[PDB]
């Protein structure tokens, strides 16, 4: 259609307008003092977050030009979230900062694509200041404070998250969902515990709970669906002579072999149960396949060549313990090798380094936590649907800002690391003026949420800006209790995977917004 | 439905206020100096862009007779886009100032088609004079410089394309895409490395790398999709006798087939991996002849007349190694005579230059890198996805900069080349006067694009333009550092071929422009 | 009535949007190759004009803010005007060309004060150097050459000039008026020539001629109107016995005593003719005591204590010749002392100096005219109103810088003195850095109106700008010829105080203009 084309100052001006217009619902969310954002949503009730990436999405404006930076300066908030989950917020306050900056640059005549230059320049060398400046966060301590923070100084979101890192390990998974409750509840299971329950009910050892048990049982995984009981008659024989119980792992068990085991059940031969194989098609075999290494045994199909009725209690699966209930199959100390149990989460992790997806991989790592470590979910307790939402956020953001302090450590908080980091960038270059003037902007610029915070706090940001430069190290300011002192100690940690990728994408899209100088849209 | 006309000045005003008004969006972009547009997207976040075609394809004006201009004039950006890939806004610059110079003529009573058949004799001999006075590119140091310059002073973007190409040689093939990263990668894979990964996961002979490696195998090709293990069977036990490693390439093994090979990797009397035929029909036969070509071996098929329970060993391939993976399928060192590969890759050719399609001749010149030379993957690093944008452009501009100067050389840029050209040619005349003043005009217009880039620098476009041109050879304007020197020696090259694409295409378009008399257009 | 008040960039962008409206309308008139604007006249034809001037007068924009900035800029043009009566496009070239650049050192965060600080140290600078460069101008070939310039190139209009000049003298007076003729017609009369005529037609001595010629008369001067011939009685009776004629110039003769006279004039017994005293109160007594002085007589008032009846021949002045027509009274060669003529004449130079009005300095000026030097009156012929209106005001024009050159000097045209001024000042420095910005600014506007008028001939301004600094002195370009030489050479002029006049009035009016920050208006 038709287009309204806007040139230099005019164009820059409205991009700078949308750009704060969207900065400016964001960073009422900054700080322990930040505020919340109420989103209006075509359905259902109103979103109460203090989320920017959230309120960034949400944003659009009427100008189309003032919608057009908005929606470039909403992908710094969307690419944090996407990348460390957290500093969502600081990304968009440091976007705004370049951007102002480097529009006043622009204004004064430098080169703009000399300014971005500047600007990746000092970011560059900011991030590994920031890489020198880290320090590695594998204590529970660490973490509890960095999830703390991340929740706005819940500390009991904090010291949960601890627990279910410390429970699960390394290799485990964590995942937030909400909860019935008013509390917030941590649920931790070990080993495998595939969602399959009992394919009938009378599978039941135990009545008054409602589960099967097997003590010591033998594990038949076969990879086809069975609904007759000829092709496993002898596997049963086997297991009837031994005198153990059985679980079967099958895609699908009906029918006449259904009816024999559930009838052999009672009538005590063999203690029976029988379960569906877990996941679909191509991730069935997988999981099969995992069970099958935890537990010493090797899944039958017709693409290995096997056959049921050639299968032998040496060819079954052994574990210490299994509990089924309606919902869920649990495996207890599957008896197979430990070298063959870590190559298979090596070939996993693998799988995991190949893959491209975020559901694949996320799929993957939970394999790998139901094969070694655990997987613990973090039922939200809230009394109200819209406090159940804002809390299920705040732990979301707690759990990613933990993952990512494990994964590249933690700095001060209060935007300290990049006042730090400005500080010993003081003396950096660029080939020219207009790359040294991007430099003093971006360094400007990493003040900028130190300054926000206080702003949302009250307090005068230059003030604090200026004694926070006057210290030094770990020095900061302490948003909820007004004073100053060590980050460190105080708790206040910042991931530096968080603050170095908020630097970065503000960087990026705040340097390619300075470097514009003309608008096309679409006319009103 | 009812029709607008024009006539006359009316018309050929509002034709010029069309063609200045997405000139002016595009132009902003020239130079190093050039600045970015952004373009509203319908969808998505907006794009920010350096590129004339991108603008021009985006402008749309609501003035009927100005649209009318704008879209005359878009045709040049997008004919030297899809031409040589990049001067699409140095041809914008071109057409532009083509006709506001013919149209001042046009005002002067000049006959509009004399002025253009003196455009099209001064291109003529403007395009003649830049073939005189271009210069092989075939060194990798010009390569570097020549992407460099097209990227936007992207160094590291010159020196990976012209790595890529020293990897891949004449022959090979480079494409871009994005990268996860933050930095650019290139990945070159030599030989064949179609992309079919092995139908059966079993087929793995390295699990800790999740892949299979035959060493010294024979390869069979077979046209036929398999089911069945019977119309195989003396080829599989030939190669087991023989000892040596099997890879099958065919349309599809699977069941009894499939599920026999596997039992047999096992049971380790062959070594047998299979895997589907790469491409689709009247695709999937031509590569299956070259990799049988690359192995010295003969594919079966039922219109050939061979049948499978007949085939040999002989008649089997061979190559020195064969890797498979999930993804894809390389062949190391294929044992095939190198004559019948060069006549191949000459049959290739010849079917590249009958062909008419650029996605036809496309996958052509990726069998010619299949069977000789190699392929290169340029992967984008970007922080955001709109500086991924950004930089894959460029890097797409630069690639294509790099082989326009391999197929037609390079001359000196900042609009040098045409300033020299429009000097030799000041003496070109034409059959009468008005073909003279539009030969005048087309070497007026050839000063636009420096001019213009002088413009984006800031400085006095005639003050530089008259310094150049009583400069000779390759004297020009250094943009980026405002000074003058070889363009040549500092570095600043363009292709031969791009920048006579953007005056032929610029001048094709704004001479038919300039002979317009009369607009016919629908009522607002 | 409620206000819009406008902040920042956006006011400053609104004040140059309307100041680059007016000096838009107002440069199209500079240079020999300058063109005529036609302005809408509410009453009577357009008027089309080459006097910048008049351009901005008309001048006035529907936006409130850039009518403010239109206004501000008319100042300028409006103060060279009432100044030095040329130069206004000049002037208002240079007000825009200092508004753009501080308006971008503006922008560029410099200080609006700095800046105007800074720009009036140029400007003083400036004018120092320009007193030092000028010559006088004091032959009649460079008055003519001046007139010529300021006429656009009129040599006729020049050479009558300095015709009418040469004729009255220094002392002498020149005013332009219309003409009746195609032709432009000088009439120049010497001594007093003032406009009263005989107060009786049949005062006539020659009736051929229809006018009233006294040979070697007395003269009669009274302040007192008479209508009675008792008080005159004795004098007529003393110039009756002298012999010699007689003329009364007198507040009003009227009656029984212009009846006597009359009648005596025919019989002949005394040749006596009487007009009406020139002026009105306070001023008739002057010119009466002027004429007294030149005529060696005296006045005859009842103030001074003196009677008719008491007057005698010695009391009544004395003259050589006397011609009376219908319309003007003049005498020739009056006899009185030289030394009493240069004292009155330098009481009434005095009496200009304590005077702070324009009429009342040129009455007085008229009246050194008719007692010394002469009274020019140029008649502009046209043959149209509209063109008599464009002759006219070049020839005011031109006549206002020939008595600036008188007055102040020349220097070289073409904006070749303010482009060698700004090369002497190129060392100049303010107490900071934004003062020598201001200056910068300063001395870059000064090339401005070279480059107008280069424009305006259609060449390149920044090279001919160029050409003309990397010469020396007067070295300039002839926008006329479109050449380079000596421009004192080649006859291109402008006076000293009209450069000066111009550069002054556009620095004061620009630095305000750039200073502001807000601006308050009415709503639309
Ligand atoms: N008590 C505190 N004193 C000082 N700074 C604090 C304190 N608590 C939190 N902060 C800082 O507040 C900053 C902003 O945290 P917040 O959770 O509000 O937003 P964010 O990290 O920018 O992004 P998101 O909106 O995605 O959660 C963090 O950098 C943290 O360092
Ligand atoms: N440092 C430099 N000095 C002088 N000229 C330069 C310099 N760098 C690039 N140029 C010139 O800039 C001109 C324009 O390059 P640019 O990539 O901006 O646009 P283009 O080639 O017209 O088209 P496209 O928009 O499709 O990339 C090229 O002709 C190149 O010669
Ligand atoms: N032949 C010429 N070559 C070069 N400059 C010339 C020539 N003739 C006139 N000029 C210059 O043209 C300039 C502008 O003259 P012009 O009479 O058009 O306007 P002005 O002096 O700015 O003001 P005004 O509009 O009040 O007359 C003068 O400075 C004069 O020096
Ligand atoms: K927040
Ligand atoms: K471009
Ligand atoms: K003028
Ligand atoms: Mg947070
Ligand atoms: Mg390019
Ligand atoms: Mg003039």
């Amino acid at each position: 259609a038709a287009k309204d084309v806007k040139f230099g100052n005019d164009a820059r001006v409205k991009m700078l307008r949308g750009v704060n217009v969207l900065a400016d619902a964001v960073k009422v969310t900054l700080g322990p003092k930040g505020r919340n954002v109420v989103l209006d949503k075509s359905f259902g009730a109103p979103t109460i977050t203090k989320d920017g990436v959230s309120v960034a999405r949400e944003i659009e404006l009427e100008d189309k030009f003032e919608n057009m930076g908005a929606q470039m300066v909403k992908e710094v908030a969307s690419k944090a979230n996407d990348a460390a989950g957290d500093g969502t917020t600081t990304a968009t306050v440091l976007a705004q900062a370049i951007i102002t900056e480097g529009l006043k640059a622009v204004a004064a005549g430098m080169n703009p694509m000399d300014l971005k230059r500047g600007i990746d320049k000092a970011v560059t060398a900011a991030v590994e200041e920031l890489k020198a400046l880290s320090v590695p966060c594998s204590d529970s301590k660490a973490i509890a404070q960095v999830g703390t923070i991340s929740a706005n100084s819940d500390e009991t979101v904090g010291k949960l998250i601890a627990e279910a890192m410390d429970k699960v390990g390394k290799e485990g998974v964590i995942t937030v969902e909400d909860g019935t409750g008013l509390q917030d509840e941590l649920d931790v299971v070990e080993g495998m515990q595939f969602d399959r329950g009992y394919l009938s009910p009378y599978f039941i050892n135990k009545p008054e709970t409602g589960a099967v048990e097997l003590e010591s049982p033998f594990i038949l995984l076969a990879d086809k669906k069975i609904s007759n009981i000829r092709e496993m008659l002898p596997v049963l024989e086997a297991v009837a002579k031994a005198g153990k119980p059985l679980l079967i792992i099958a895609e699908d068990v009906e029918g006449e072999a259904l009816a024999t085991l559930v009838v052999n059940t009672m009538r005590g031969i063999v203690k029976v149960a029988a379960v569906k194989a877990p996941g679909f098609g191509d991730r069935r075999k997988a999981m099969l396949q995992d069970i099958a290494t935890l537990t010493g045994g090797t899944v039958i199909s017709e693409e290995i060549g096997m056959e049921l009725e050639k299968a032998t209690l040496e060819d079954l699966g052994q574990a210490k313990r299994v509990v089924i209930n309606k919902d869920t199959t649990t495996i207890i100390d599957g008896v197979g090798e430990e070298a063959a149990i870590q190559g298979r989460v090596a070939q996993i992790r693998q799988q995991i380094e190949e893959a491209t997806s975020d559901y694949d991989r996320e799929k993957l790592q939970e394999r790998v936590a139901k094969l070694a470590g655990g997987v613990a979910v973090i039922k939200v307790g809230a009394a109200t649907e819209v406090e159940m939402k804002e809390k299920k956020a705040r732990v979301e953001d707690a759990l990613h800002a933990t993952r990512a302090a494990v994964e590249e450590g933690v700095v001060a908080g209060g935007g300290v690391a990049l006042i730090r980091v400005a500080s010993k960038l003081a003396d950096l270059r660029g080939q020219n003026e207009d790359q040294n003037v991007g430099i003093k902007v971006a360094l400007r610029a990493m003040e900028a949420p130190l300054r926000q915070i206080v702003l949302n706090c009250g307090e005068e940001p230059s003030v604090v800006a200026n004694t926070v430069k006057g210290g030094d190290g770990n020095y900061g300011y302490n948003a909820a209790t007004e004073e100053y002192g060590n980050m460190i100690d105080m708790g206040i940690l910042d991931p530096t995977k968080v603050t170095r990728s908020a630097l970065q994408y503000a960087a990026s899209v705040a340097g390619l917004m300075i470097t514009t100088e003309c608008m096309v849209t679409d006319l009103p």
